[PDB]
C-alpha cells in the first residue's frame, strides 16, 4: 500500500475561514463509525500496527512507516488489500502455514477483539495534493490532520514539507502535537490498555 504523512492539529473557529484563504476546498462531509482491533496483549499496537474496520471503507491496517519522520508528525503505510492485511496479521500473531480468508473470518483464530468503537463526522478539505481533515469524535472530541500521500519514500521529505506550512499558515502552535482520537477514546474509557501504551512508549 500507499505511505501516509500526517501532522495532527487542533481545530480553532477560525480554520475554515482559514482553509477558505489557502484556496483549500471543502470536498464532502461525512459521518462513520470505526471500529479497531487488538489481542488482549495489545500485540498490534504495541507494536505500532492499527487493525480497523470503517463503515464504508472496510478494512484497513496502518504498519510502521519506513523513514525517520516521528515528532508532531508522523507515517505509516496503509494497507487495504484484505489478502495483504490477513498475510501481516499471520505474520506477526499467528503461523503463515494457516489458511488464507478474509479478515473478518481469521478474527477468532487470530484471538483479535474490539479495542474500541466509535463514531466520527469529518468535513474533508483537498488542497492542491494535501488533505485536511477535520474531525469531531461521537465521545467528545475534535481534532484536525493534515496529511498527504505518496508511493514512494523519497517523496516523504517533499510532502512532510508541504504539511508543515500548511500547519503553520493555519496559526497551529509548532509545539502542539494534538492526540488521535483512538488514543483519547483509550484514555478515557480504556485506561488499562492506555496505561500499557504509556508504559511501552517511555519503555
Ligand atoms: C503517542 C502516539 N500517538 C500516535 C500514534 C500513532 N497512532 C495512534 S492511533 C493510530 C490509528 C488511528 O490513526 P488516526 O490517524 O487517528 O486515523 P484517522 O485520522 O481517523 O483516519 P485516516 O487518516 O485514515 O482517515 C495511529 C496510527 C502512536 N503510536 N503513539
Amino acid at each position: 500500500g500507499l505511505i501516509e504523512v500526517e501532522r495532527k492539529f487542533a481545530p480553532g473557529p477560525d480554520t475554515e475561514e482559514r482553509l477558505q484563504e489557502l484556496g483549500a476546498t471543502l470536498e464532502h462531509r461525512v459521518t462513520f463509525r470505526d471500529t479497531y482491533y487488538d489481542t488482549s496483549e495489545l500485540s498490534l499496537m504495541l507494536s505500532d500496527h492499527w487493525l480497523r474496520q470503517r463503515e464504508g471503507s472496510g478494512w484497513e491496517l496502518k504498519c510502521p512507516g519506513v523513514t525517520g519522520v516521528s515528532g508532531p508528525h508522523n507515517e505509516y503505510v496503509e494497507v487495504t488489500s484484505e489478502a495483504a492485511i490477513v498475510a501481516q496479521l499471520f505474520e506477526l500473531l499467528g503461523s503463515g502455514e494457516q489458511k488464507p480468508a478474509g479478515v473478518a473470518a481469521v478474527l477468532g483464530s487470530l484471538k483479535l477483539q474490539e479495542v474500541a468503537s466509535f463514531i466520527t463526522t469529518r468535513s474533508s478539505w483537498k488542497l492542491a495534493q494535501l488533505t485536511i481533515d477535520l474531525d469531531s469524535a461521537d465521545f467528545g472530541y475534535a481534532v484536525g490532520e493534515v496529511e498527504a500521500m505518496v508511493h514512494e519514500k523519497a517523496e516523504v521529505p517533499a510532502a512532510l514539507e508541504k504539511i508543515i506550512t500548511v500547519s503553520s499558515m493555519l496559526g497551529v502552535p509548532a509545539q502542539e502535537e494534538a492526540p488521535a482520537k483512538l488514543m483519547v477514546y483509550l484514555q478515557r474509557f480504556r485506561p488499562l490498555d492506555y496505561q500499557r501504551l504509556l508504559e511501552a512508549a517511555s519503555s
